[PDB]
């Protein structure tokens, strides 16, 4: 029902937790997060808002997350969970048959591989096969119970490849990788497709998006969004996708856009309260 927008940046590491409601265009404020954080992750399981990892950059100094906190919308409160193995900021997750897999992201100069996974029934994190690839800015999705690290940086080089996690398997391969080398898009699935939008090169910002189809194992461009925009909140709420702020090389942007995959075309939607990149996106069931 609500697309939740989980923490992000401007001027510093920010706490909001704040519901837009596409049916009416209402934006709420909920409870803060208990720690200031940009360059986290969100996502759902079993009704509940998870904000993943991340990184409080304070004026009281630097500090990369490892946390794991669950919202309660029925409730409007915040409680922590275990935490990771290691801080992951600038983090991707995906969600397989209610667990959550954190993967990739950086500790200070350590650009990570390395993926865990939570299982909420038990409040555990245990380590699984690390990627190929070291990836921070990553972007995941996860399609028919498969997880894909898509883009993201690897200490040196902005990347256009992308992997593939079997978890039966326990191992990464190489899918094809995109057209466009991309950290800190905007990763999602929609239909038999993962879609990745916007992004960073080294250079620019971008606006381009493209889309994997797992059948036939190419990548094409779709209609560019409104705004060039790296560090963009991505989710899908009734079949259609929505960007959320990001960076375009002048302005932290509070403009949202809305993919239409049949017109294919992108629109305004509405715009965030305030400003900000690098935040934690999922949707979930309207508060109290
Ligand atoms: C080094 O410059 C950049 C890095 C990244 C990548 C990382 C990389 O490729 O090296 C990236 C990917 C994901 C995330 C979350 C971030 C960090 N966030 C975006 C940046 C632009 O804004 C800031 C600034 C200060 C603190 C936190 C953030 S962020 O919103 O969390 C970067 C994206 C950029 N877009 N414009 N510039 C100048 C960028
Ligand atoms: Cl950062």
């Amino acid at each position: 029902r609500l697309i939740y927008t989980a923490g992000g940046y401007f001027r510093q590491s920010l706490s909001y937790l704040e519901a837009y409601n596409p049916s009416n265009g209402s934006w709420l404020r909920l409870a803060d997060l208990q720690v200031p954080r940009s360059g986290l992750a969100g996502c759902v399981v079993g009704g509940l808002l998870y904000a993943v990892g991340g990184r409080n950059n304070s004026p009281d100094g630097n500090t990369d997350s490892s946390a794991l906190d669950c919202y309660n919308p029925m409730t409007n409160q915040w409680s922590p969970c275990a935490s990771m193995s290691v801080p992951r900021n600038r983090i991707g997750v995906g969600v397989i048959d209610g667990h959550i897999y954190a993967v990739g992201g950086s500790h200070g100069c350590i650009h990570h591989s390395s993926v865990e996974r939570y299982e909420p029934e038990r409040d555990e994190w245990h380590l699984v096969a690390p990627m190929l690839t070291r990836r921070i800015g990553v972007g995941v999705a996860v399609l028919n119970r498969l997880l894909y690290a898509v883009g993201g940086f690897d200490g040196t080089n902005r990347l256009n490849s992308a992997e593939c996690y079997y978890p039966e398997r326990n191992e990464w391969r190489m899918i094809t990788p995109m057209n466009t080398i991309r950290s800190g898009a905007g990763v999602c699935v929609l239909h038999n497709c993962i879609y990745a939008a916007g992004g960073y090169d080294g250079q620019d910002q971008l606006n381009s998006v493209e889309r994997y189809d797992v059948e036939t194992e190419t990548w094409t461009f779709v209609a560019p969004m409104r705004h060039h925009r790296s560090a963009l909140g991505i989710t899908v709420h009734q079949g259609k996708i929505y960007v959320l702020g990001g960076y375009d090389g002048h302005t932290f942007l509070d403009s949202v856009e809305c993919y239409d995959p049949d017109s294919d075309t992108w629109s305004e939607v509405t715009r965030m309260t305030s400003g900000r990149s690098g935040v934690g996106v999922a949707v979930t069931m309207e508060p109290c």
